[PDB]
């Protein structure tokens, strides 16, 4: 490995474990923020723009019901989301901000990306050419060799997860399955079409379902669609665990045969966990004319630049129904959640 790389992951490492080791709590309240229109919903409740009622910045407030929280059986996620969130340092990811708890919720307050999803610029210009989708990829590349070196599997990629910010960078957002692990895991979770065979066979699994991630990631950015599609998840699955793919003829050659090797059933032999982990990604023909240092350092000229007002503009996120935040005014699950 590069110097370079080698300490700054060393030093990534001892700020991560820092903050890991004793995380910060508590530090905002909701009366402190005015709410203005909801982003986003899903099972883990709904994120909300909000204003800071003194400074009157603009952040996106993730706010999941503690009840609803346990009844999915989510609160091992929950807790791991936040703690994760409160010590990571990358230019790729969300930055958590503030977070807190009150008798109903759970709070975490992170800068708001006003361009949007990756999945709506994706849909709305039908697919990226090989240049725009490997400068997301390059990006995302790199979240996972930092990701990784900490011992933490993200096990959420999709572009639906992936926020295009005013440079046209990505922010990885949603750590709802991120976890530290050091050796395999087993929980069943993620999106279908971009589950990797070893999940969907129920087996011990590792931070190489992270990279057949970025294989699903980059075919659906280049062709439009996923390379496992169809109508009911067991269909999708069948596809997955079968070991056959199929490519347009508009894709190049080097393009499929990185996708080969991202994309390979066996995990023994699926390209970021073999001898030269990452490397083999970076060194990759594909990836030839990616300057890695001038990403990492936000140097490169994005393709695409999401059109938007200002920090509070909403236009690039879609509708949802307006529905109340309240707040019990009796304690619930205070014993579950103590550490959040
Ligand atoms: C940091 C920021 O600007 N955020 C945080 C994350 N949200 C969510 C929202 O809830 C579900 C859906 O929209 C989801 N794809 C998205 O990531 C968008 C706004
Ligand atoms: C029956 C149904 O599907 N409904 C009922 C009414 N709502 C409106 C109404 O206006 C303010 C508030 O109730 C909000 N929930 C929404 O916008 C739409 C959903």
């Amino acid at each position: 490995e590069q110097e370079s790389v080698k300490e700054f992951l060393a030093k990534a490492k001892e700020e991560f474990l820092k903050k890991w080791e004793s995380p910060s709590q508590n530090t905002a309240q909701l009366d402190h923020f005015d709410r203005i229109k909801t982003l986003g919903t899903g099972s883990f409740g709904r994120v909300m723009l909000v204003k800071h009622k003194e400074t009157g910045n603009h952040y996106a407030m993730k706010i999941l019901d503690k009840q609803k929280v346990v009844k999915l059986k989510q609160i091992e996620h929950t807790l791991n989301e936040k703690r994760i969130l409160q010590a990571v340092n990358f230019p790729f990811l969300v930055k958590l901000e503030f977070s807190f708890k009150d008798n109903s919720n759970l709070y975490m307050v992170m800068e708001y990306v006003p361009g949007g999803e990756m999945f709506s610029h994706l849909r709305r210009i039908g697919r990226f050419s090989e240049p725009h989708a490997r400068f997301y990829a390059a990006q995302i590349v790199l979240t996972f060799e930092y990701l990784h070196s900490l011992d933490l599997i993200y096990r959420d990629l999709k572009p639906e997860n992936l926020l295009i910010d005013q440079q046209g960078y990505i922010q990885v957002t949603d750590f709802g399955f991120a976890k530290r692990v050091k050796g395999r895991t087993w929980t069943l979770c993620g999106t279908p079409e971009y589950l990797a065979p070893e999940i969907i066979l129920s087996k011990g699994y590792n931070k190489a379902v992270d990279w057949w991630a970025l294989g699903v990631l980059i075919y659906e950015m280049a062709a439009g669609y996923p390379p496992f599609f169809a109508d009911q998840p067991i269909q999708i699955y069948e596809k997955i665990v079968s070991g056959k793919v199929r490519f347009p003829s508009h894709f190049s050659s080097d393009l499929k045969d990185l996708l080969r090797n991202l994309l390979q059933v066996d995990l023994t032999k699926r390209f970021g966990n073999l001898k030269n982990g990452v490397n083999d990604i970076k060194n990759h023909k594909w990836f030839a004319t990616t300057d890695w240092i001038a990403i990492y350092q936000r140097k490169v000229e994005a393709p695409f630049i999401p059109k938007f007002k200002g920090p509070g503009d909403t236009s690039n996120f879609d509708d949802y129904e307006e529905e109340e935040i309240r707040v019990s005014i009796n304690e619930k699950c205070g014993k579950e959640f103590t550490e959040f």
